[PDB]
């Protein structure tokens, strides 16, 4: 039987790491893609705990056996706090300790703690409140979720740093955050629109704050080349709309750039999409293109199930280039290919 | 290798037959549900000719390989003529010879012949002009079909039965259809909104007029409380829109009767669908109506793969019992659970 929370690192190059988590459901390989477990039919998947909390209700979800067996998934699962208005929490209700019972009645295994992300831009003192508040948050995530033994015993909480583009503000809040004591630690309050040069300059000094012995989660990132450089950086764990958004809206994403395969151009294109999946095996992008100028739902279900197949490839070079020592040059030749 | 087209009876129950169609691309069993192909990732698909001649354009099809390399599909495939205005044919051009060489073109396996459906109510007069056309249409498509070897050699021709629900009209139409002969025979102008008992009106006197030796295709049709009536009366094959259609709009077809699964019943209800397929497998009707209600695709892509499985599983009962000697009792059986 696996622990509850095992973080190892097989190898590192640079700032990037790779390695595994162990959970009692099972083994996360890192860099890790999280995708929204309601994509489609990777190690671990997303909860919409906003969404979840609306319909059915956490309440339902715990009546029905929990998210496990609501969505037929057995690994594990990892839930937002539903944060993403005063010192007590959110009303619109929602407190840490009410984000940590209803991530608890979801039966999630990894918790994020109930923070609030600060909006880009932001002045240091907007900033400084705003980290100041989730870190005493964080404290009562981390209080509620060690009051429930069935929780505290099985489930892992991620704190998450805030603090906006500031220096000082992002070491407070990763001091804040390590003094209470974390099973991983999540980035937050960037992918709000800060652009890629900025994200990555915060991802520069911020990161290496963090505790180097436990996960980093990248929230809300990104895009392929978004997710090469946060590795570069240090960032163990993303997750991101943008492959189950991009496929209902013809985006599909090839080691050659994103193409939009409603285009014309792609009208007589018998190549597939890209890549090894199933979709790549038998469907050109020819048909994929008809599919979905018809409205054909066959057609989005297809380009949904490559963009997440090509985030799993992506993820898996990603590690064996790490683990291999040439992750350098593999990003080096992604991006080269991938922006020609 | 197999025949063009080769049908044999194996069974039969009363005027229900079940048996096979041999053709050079793979065996049909009957009675066969006929789905469209573009539906999901049965024996035979239905390719939408009226479509494709839109889009991308049969020739376009052409130069892509055909529709079995387009979509996959090396099993055969069915195109429609693309008529559902003069005696040369429509414009809106399409005429006998268009319609064949549009199907020749896609590579279609069974082609059928260029009518005029009827409309719902009809005079006798109407109905008569009507019907006299698309028998001279249809020899004008068993023509055209003859002339390309490649087509003559390797697909097979369907007449359609027009005549609306006039007897003697019924009786016309299929003495003219076999002196020109075809391959198998549809029963057209039907489903268009004239009702079951009608319908089934019209089937009892209409199927027997065709060759007993040839398939039996009802086109449009249906239900499958449809489908079960019209086996007992003779019918060997189906297509229908309604279990792709139906699955997005969330309903779903079971042995107990349709059932909308976004109704609010569902939401607590962790019973699978019905059923043998993945979904029922996997699947509570409550995270297919969470998946539905909150407007996933793969709510509507479940739905859908449950209902295509649903018809290929009620058509391979059909078949078992016909072969069995038990059909009867099966469709009594049938009606008494559904329609409870
Ligand atoms: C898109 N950019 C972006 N998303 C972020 C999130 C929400 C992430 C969750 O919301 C949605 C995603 O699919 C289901 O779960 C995922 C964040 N969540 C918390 N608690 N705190 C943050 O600072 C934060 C920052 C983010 N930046
Ligand atoms: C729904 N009721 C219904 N559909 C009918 C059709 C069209 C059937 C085709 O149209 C659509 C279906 O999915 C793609 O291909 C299928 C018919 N087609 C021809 N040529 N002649 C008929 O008398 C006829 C009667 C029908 N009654
Ligand atoms: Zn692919
Ligand atoms: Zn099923």
């Amino acid at each position: 039987d696996r622990p509850r929370f095992s973080f190892s690192i097989a190898a590192r190059e640079g700032k990037a790491r790779t390695g595994t988590i162990e959970m009692k459901r099972g083994v996360i390989r890192t860099p890790a893609f999280m995708p929204v477990g309601t994509a489609a039919t990777a190690d671990i998947i997303l909860g919409n705990t906003y969404h979840l909390m609306l319909r059915p209700g956490a309440e339902r979800i715990a009546k029905l056996g929990g998210l496990h067996s609501f969505m037929g998934w057995d690994r594990p699962i990892l839930t937002d706090s539903g944060g993403y208005q005063s010192e007590e929490g959110v009303t619109f209700m929602l407190s840490p300790e009410r984000s940590i019972e209803i991530q608890h009645l979801l039966g999630s295994d990894i918790v994020m703690a109930f923070d609030e992300c600060t909006p880009y831009p932001a002045t240091p003192s907007r900033a400084a409140s705003s980290m100041e508040r989730s870190m005493r948050w964080a404290k009562r995530s981390r209080d509620a979720f060690d009051s429930r033994k069935e929780q505290a015993e099985n489930a892992a909480l991620f704190g998450i740093q805030q603090g906006s583009v500031f220096e000082n503000l992002r070491q407070q809040s990763a001091d804040a955050l390590a003094e209470i004591g974390f099973d991983g630690y999540a980035v937050g309050g960037l992918a709000v629109g800060e652009g890629q040069d900025e994200m990555f300059r915060v991802l520069d000094f911020s990161v290496p704050m963090l505790p180097d012995d436990k996960p980093h989660y990248l929230m809300g990132v990104g895009k392929p080349d978004d997710i090469v450089g946060a590795v570069e950086r240090g960032i163990d764990m993303f997750d991101c709309v943008l492959p189950t958004r991009s496929g209902r809206n013809g985006q599909a994403f090839t080691w050659d750039g994103p193409i939009n395969i409603r285009n014309a151009r792609f009208s007589e294109d018998l190549k597939p999409l890209d890549c090894h999946c199933a979709v790549c095996q038998k469907w050109s992008r020819a048909y994929i293109h008809h599919l979905i100028r018809a409205g054909e739902i066959l057609g989005a279900m297809l380009m949904t199930e490559h963009n997440i197949a090509f985030y799993q490839q992506l993820m898996q070079k990603i590690r064996d280039s790490i683990s291999e020592g040439r992750f350098s040059q593999f990003a080096q030749d992604f991006r080269a290919r991938y922006f020609a």
